[PDB]
């Protein structure tokens, strides 16, 4: 499965736990969630 991602548009603030992330991107209909250790943002994803 091809993996597609989105930036939540829902998590608050500094993203820092994948956990809290992919909490908030399931409620926005994805299937999952993970920070990017990068810019600390949430970014939510689903099977394309």
């Amino acid at each position: 499965q091809q993996i597609c991602k989105a930036p939540s548009q829902t998590f608050p603030g500094l993203c820092f736990m994948d956990s809290s992330c992919r909490k908030y991107c399931i409620k926005e209909k994805f299937t999952g969630g993970h920070c990017s250790k990068l810019q600390r943002k949430c970014l939510c994803t689903k099977p394309c």
